[PDB]
């Protein structure tokens, strides 16, 4: 079950053997090893590339959703980490998975969020939109993306469910980093708004350790090598 | 089944459910409505939000794999449209679901793709990488994306495999755009290198009529709203 370590901010008790199996799967990566400027990068495809691991999410958030009442309606899956999940769990549900994405990738009449502006050296907010329609009134919407940092496209999630005169059943996520303290900053700006957010993750970055780092070792050549370079390495 | 409309390219006959649920479900888009200057842009939402033919896609690949012989080791889906069937159907065959990415979106120690020179005017070629290891010698990779254009990235995916001495099973797609020759190119570049690879795809666009256009008649506001512009359309 989920325990509420913060307001309205719930994390998988870790006995549970999804908890374990992400624990066991999990792989961080250092800068040097990682596309990002974090201490630790995890890594969706330890995740993805664990047959295991990807089932039990699954099966997991399907049967969460089918016991929830009133059920939810539309899965919304931020680009593109988040759509390695939600349409295996839309389709279980039989429920839409809708795109959340930069003008640039969408389709169609779009709506656009307004991040709020950045704070000194903290990294540019994205504008993220959804198809206008693609939900409506009425709807019950989960938000899904495998790691909860700065919470940045949460927030253009809720927004993008909010002008459509839709709620939000939940903000998931595979991966929390509670030092960022997203949830905790969502619910108090702007006078509380968003207090009712639910957050719920299947694992903290604290049950990451060193076991979890998946850093060469001793290694001192580049992080991208050719394709032609590692041709060169067996016999073709 | 598959029928052979040029050399090792097939399309799924048209009597199928599955083809005729696609043909039903999909939306394209004119530029003015799109995020790519295209004809008609088919929007992988169309598809993702319904359930019925999202689980009917799922359904026949999963099946098709399950009866193949030597069987898939992985699936390789590109970011972003491939990593929205890739994993539901991984899932199922209970092997790895692997990302191709840009280097900066990518983690470890990664491969990236040699594209060949851009042709006038032509669009930039982009690099993809794969993570060094993610497939191994002796693996059989499943390439997935919604649709094959002008099969720039599918190439990426041939040369990430080839580079890590595995073998390519088939190069699978939603839709395909025949006009474009993207299979015809690839299997006659650099001497028919890759004549033998295979792919596969569910529908064609020319199936797509003017009944598929998602355009708004006569509408003359822009493409993009704001949340706050969308709010004050309705009571809230
Ligand atoms: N995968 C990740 N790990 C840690 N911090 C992140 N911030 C954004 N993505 C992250
Ligand atoms: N969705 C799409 N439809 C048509 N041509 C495309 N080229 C790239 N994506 C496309
Ligand atoms: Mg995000
Ligand atoms: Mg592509």
């Amino acid at each position: 079950p989920f325990k509420e370590v913060s307001p309205n901010s719930f994390l998988l008790d870790d006995s549970h053997a999804l908890s374990q199996l992400l624990k066991k799967s999990y792989r961080w990566y250092s800068p040097v090893f990682s596309p990002r400027n974090v201490p630790r990068f995890a890594d969706v495809s330890s995740i993805t590339e664990s047959p295991e691991t990807l089932k039990a999410i699954r099966d997991f958030l399907v049967q969460r959703y089918r016991a929830m009442s009133p059920a939810p309606t539309h899965i919304l899956g931020f680009d593109a980490r988040g759509f390695l999940f939600g349409p295996m769990i839309a389709v279980e549900l039989e429920i839409p998975f809708v795109l959340m994405r930069k003008a640039d990738k969408n389709a169609g009449l779009l709506i656009r969020s307004e991040p709020y502006e950045k704070e000194y050296k903290e990294a540019a907010p994205e504008v993220m939109t959804i198809r206008y329609g693609s939900i409506g009134k009425g709807s019950r919407v989960v938000l899904i993306d495998d790691v909860l940092a700065t919470g940045g496209t949460a927030l253009s999630g809720l927004q993008l469910v909010e002008a459509s005169d839709a709620v939000v059943v939940e903000m998931v996520s595979i991966l929390s980093i509670p030092f960022l303290k997203a949830a905790e900053k969502i619910h108090s700006t702007a006078n509380s708004r968003y207090k009712d957010i639910k957050f719920i993750s299947l694992l903290s970055d604290d049950a990451l350790t060193e076991e979890n780092c998946g850093d060469s070792k001793n290694y001192t050549g580049p992080r991208v090598l050719s394709c032609g370079d590692v041709l060169a390495e067996h016999p073709h």
